């Protein structure tokens, strides 16, 4: 960076020189009228070139050399080391007229060199390198560069209800571990010359996206000063001489969203005092950029950590069977004593090179009771648009990593259910959709859920890993598979086999395979629902790059309501608890053949050959009947992907 | 694209097949209970594969071959040509049980194949190619692809005041020439099968960004039907059999802006009727994308077309000298009988492969009187923020094409004046700044103008081409050059030479070189203004990739007001009319030495050796005095860049 500093006619110029720049210096304007030639002297640590019409020539500390005065003959002035108290750094120019070799005038430039660098960890290793030349840019990918910031959305101490970033204060040094480091490094003499100050600042726009703290250690203990952030746009830095560092800690306050890309900037400037009533002149400015880390969902293929379960205290079979299942694994079971754990919350995570933690997304209106140390919270509330069943998080899921026609999605793709574009049907609120899209690294896909009364993708589809491989299966509800199976059992002499055996509230109904197969309107409804499933099958195959070999169909059956929307006839087996090879599967209560449920045996026959272990879990017996509704919920918290989100290269927006 | 179509148990399935897709067909669900094997027949133009667990085998039209019935044994069905009236396209499956070789049941699939393609000119040659595989994407650069749309902002007929895009109507066939073509191409039999329709549609969001028209030729003359746009989100297409094309014309309604990237989409779907009260199922969907062309500024290096001039009818010297200047060139002179032509308007342009026209940007509040055929209009009005002098377009300029540290800016970079970040000073309104940034291809740079009372970049800087080369110069106002010159003339014995000779309203002042040089406070003010100029010099060198060899300094002088802001002491020569080698330069009225203005002679000495021809133009004599204000204005309308904006690759936003 070249900077203009002119000698001044009949006076001496004093200037601060910032290392990493160089000066071009006009000596002509300061020459007396009628002066012919000039010479120069300079000190040891100042390098001086005389530049004539672009041609540069190095000059000694004291020579006698003279050059013709011309507007096109100038100096280039460079310094490679900061000034100390022992320094006198200067360039002096002598002027001469045509008569005589004694100078008729002198103009000079007295310099104080300092180093100023605002440094961050741009190379993403967790340590703050000195002046990364890429620190002012942010690039995606394995070779990409630039610093990363976490939204500090967890809560360090329980005393306050709100997340850490909702205020301007830091109470606890544990909070600093969530924050990115930024160091202002300087080198120079005991003080800045008269008329200069160093100032850190941010734009008004970024002031609700960040906060920046400095740690002081006064007499009675450590304290945390908020120097940039909400309603503080600048901070005058206290300068210390010699080689010095000021350590700052930076927190993000906001996730990327509609209208906010996630990028924020922080600046430091050296300012020069001109006079009262006149603005200070930025002499030098250094900038760093941060990208705020996106919220990321976890697919069923990722290792389970904790199984969260909600049910009534007296549903004993459910609790017993869920505990049994989890005991086969290394997971924690967490129980709360009705679908809210599935519908109101989605467990995501955030990650930066220095730290990461799980973060809950809260569905639009006691889930804020999950907020705690290294467990974060985020929510979006529609300001205008009304919430529908499609805003519930049974309608929010995510695929395993996929490659679709050469395009890699290393974090998978978010899936949310919707209605056809021209249908006038339900759709998840724009505010939530906009939020998921803005995270960018999960590239969301809309499926068709609005044929279902509740309207959730988890009613019809799920993913499971294939044990001992890197692969996975798509599981789809299928009415055609159910009808095929029941027609086979009927042919085999089982048509009088009864559904829902043991649910006392259903006994008067006596539902049999025969009764199901002879219900003509139910057949037509389910043919239509199969068309709805197949439409989804096609979009999943297209957008996930799946073939028929990647899909397994589980028998399912639905009843139609007055809106021509589907609800489960028997419990939907596809929405299941997936812990690696072990699957909690809702107990279907299907027709008994030889004292085994034919739906259970059929499902085992599909899954077991692949090394999957099935446990059927009964949530409905405590209610004595099944009306299409589920009274329990589970949500599995999983380990984050090994792949770092910042190594992705998302498509241009 | 693979699509799911199942045979139906005990019934025949009729389906439309869209060319470019293929069907995967379940034959198992339709088999009677207890059936063992199946065989198949198919017609001539239907290709059928039996796929067993992923392994595909082609099958004859009539063979006797039988396969085991399995859920994993399916059909793949493909057609390569559209159905005609002579077609019977079908696949029939026979089922058999273990006893006997006579079929016990039959299921079949009757197909009608059609071609549906929504086509645009994605390869940007002006003609609409058939089904460009990249038509649904938009990519920048020489190898980039996707269709381009103009904002149709001009006005075809004078009868209505507003721009063409402000309504839903097309009056004149000339209007269609501004529009991009889109063709829906189809092939098929006399009619679509029962229950199907084809529909064009757009999102609610895009509905204020586009309009789409169809030309009908009824009995009494050509008419224009608006089929998509404001308050019309879909249009049911009238289907014609055989090979058919429907030609549509697409207009943009809005420039890229804050919150609108410029990309819009149009879809066509084949929809299937299910039953009353149930939404129609999209069977097939095809999409095209358009990018709306940005508004682009023209730098002084581009060929002049028309010189627009505003002044009073009696300023005779001005008109005479401007006419003289323009007569040296091929330009039109257009005169309107006070700075509004410079301050209220900026002449830009828009371009698409099929057409381009100039477009005026109107500064925030009779410039709408420029609206006409192939002369467009656009404006931005702050909803809240107050307008200041910095919103005037003397504060809006653009550089010649530059390369800055390996990064090419083939259209140049927009330059607008501002104040220092921490100053609390004036800044151009956000709405206009956001608009310029959103055009993206001119990558705007803010300079420091707020040290000037009026606050415009054109007060201190301009660009000129260097004749006979591809290069250009930056011209900067310089107070140091003026002081050097005056001090030389004083030494030469000219100190009593007077400014403003011949302006009768200034005669009582008797301003001399001596009087100027001995005014101590004026010297200090101008040293400070030179620091303001030099700060700008440094930013221009950095952001335009310029060296000292690219810059010429023109003598200038300012007076300071109560706000510590500068106004011209004598007319600012840097703001000049540039027509290639010929320069209209405001007459400075400087000190006369040997009956020539020493400022004029000095400027000629700088410019003339480069092949530039200087004409000094006097706008102030008609006013008898100079107070720092200019009473005339000029704006030059230029030819667009040869480089196509779509060949640029702007940085990721
Ligand atoms: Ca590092
Ligand atoms: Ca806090
Ligand atoms: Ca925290
Ligand atoms: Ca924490
Ligand atoms: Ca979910
Ligand atoms: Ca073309
Ligand atoms: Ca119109
Ligand atoms: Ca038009
Ligand atoms: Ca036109
Ligand atoms: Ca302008």
């Amino acid at each position: 960076r070249e900077r203009t500093v002119r000698l001044q006619y009949g006076s001496r110029v004093e200037a601060v020189y910032v290392l990493g720049t160089y000066l071009w210096t006009d000596v002509y304007s300061a020459a007396p009228a009628g002066a012919q030639t000039f010479s120069l002297k300079h000190s040891e640590h100042v390098w001086v070139e005389v530049v004539r019409d672009g041609e540069a020539e190095e000059v000694a500390t004291n020579g006698k050399q003279r050059w013709l005065l011309s507007p096109s003959t100038t100096l280039r002035v460079t310094m490679s080391q900061a000034s100390t108290e022992a320094s006198s750094d200067k360039v002096t120019v002598n002027y001469y007229d045509e008569e005589g070799s004694i100078p008729i005038d002198q103009a000079g430039l007295f310099l104080t060199a300092i180093e100023i660098s605002l440094d961050v960890n741009a190379d993403r290793d967790g340590v703050v390198e000195k002046n990364n030349p890429k620190k002012a840019s942010w690039t995606w990918g394995p070779e990409g560069q630039g610093a990363i910031l976490l939204v500090n959305c967890d809560r360090e101490t329980p005393w306050l209800p709100k997340e850490d970033c909702r205020d301007e204060k830091v109470y606890s040094k544990e909070d600093l571990k969530d924050m990115s480091q930024m160091i202002l490094r300087t080198k120079g003499p005991d003080r800045l010359p008269a008329g200069y100050e160093i100032v850190l600042y941010i734009s008004m726009s970024d002031s609700d996206k960040v906060g920046v703290f400095y740690v002081e250690n006064p007499f009675f203990g450590q304290r945390y000063i908020h120097i940039l952030g909400r309603r503080k746009l600048y901070h005058v830095v206290k300068y210390t001489g010699g080689s010095a560092e000021l350590l700052f800690f930076v927190e993000g306050l906001c996730f990327p969203d509609e209208g906010f890309s996630g990028l924020v900037s922080i600046h430091v400037s050296l300012l020069e005092y001109m006079a009262q009533d006149i603005p200070l002149t930025p002499i030098f400015t250094d900038t760093v950029i941060f990208r705020i880390a996106p919220w990321i969902m976890t697919p069923n293929i990722l290792p389970p950590v904790s199984v969260f379960v909600c049910c009534m205290k007296d549903n004993y079979l459910f609790l017993k069977e869920v505990k049994n299942l989890v005991e086969k694994t290394n997971c924690e079971l967490k129980v709360c004593f009705d679908r809210w754990i599935q519908d109101e919350i989605e467990f995501g995570y955030i990650e930066a090179p220095h730290k990461g933690f799980p973060v809950v997304l809260d569905s639009p209106r006691p889930v804020k009771e999950l907020l705690g140390p290294d467990f974060g919270y985020v929510t979006r509330e529609p300001l205008f648009e009304s919430v529908t069943s499609l805003d519930s998080f049974g309608n929010l899921e995510v695929s395993p990593p996929v490659t679709v026609n050469g395009k890699t999605y290393p974090l998978g793709r978010i899936l949310i259910g919707s209605s056809f574009p021209l249908s006038g049907g339900r759709r998840m609120t724009k505010v939530v959709r906009d939020f998921l899209k803005a995270q960018q690294v999960q590239a969301p896909v809309e499926l068709y859920s609005d044929w279902l009364t509740v309207g959730h993708v988890d009613e019809f589809m799920s993913f499971v890993p294939i044990p001992g491989t890197k692969k996975f299966l798509l599981l789809m509800a299928s009415t055609s598979a159910c009808y095929k199976l029941f027609r086979e059992k009927q042919k085999d002499g089982h048509g009088e086999a009864i559904m829902f055996k043991g649910l006392g509230g259903m006994s008067s109904k006596r539902i049999t395979i025969n009764k199901i197969l002879s219900n003509e309107s139910l057949v037509q409804e389910n043919l239509y629902f199969q068309r709805c499933l197949d439409w989804n099958r096609d979009i999943l195959k297209k957008e996930l790059g799946l073939t028929e070999q990647d899909i397994i169909d589980l028998p399912a059956l639905f009843k139609m309501d007055e809106d021509h929307r589907a609800r489960a006839f028997f419990p939907n087996m596809v929405n299941m608890i997936v812990l690696d090879k072990d699957l909690g599967i809702p107990k279907p209560f299907g027709p008994q053949v030889e004292e085994e449920c034919c739906l259970e045996m059929h499902v085992r026959g599909l899954l077991e050959p692949l090394g999957l272990e099935c446990t059927f879990i009964d949530d409905i017996s405590a209610y004595h009947k099944f009306l299409g509704e589920v009274h329990c919920g589970t949500n599995v918290r999983r380990k984050p992907f090994t792949f770092k989100w910042w190594h992705m290269v998302p498509s241009r927006r």
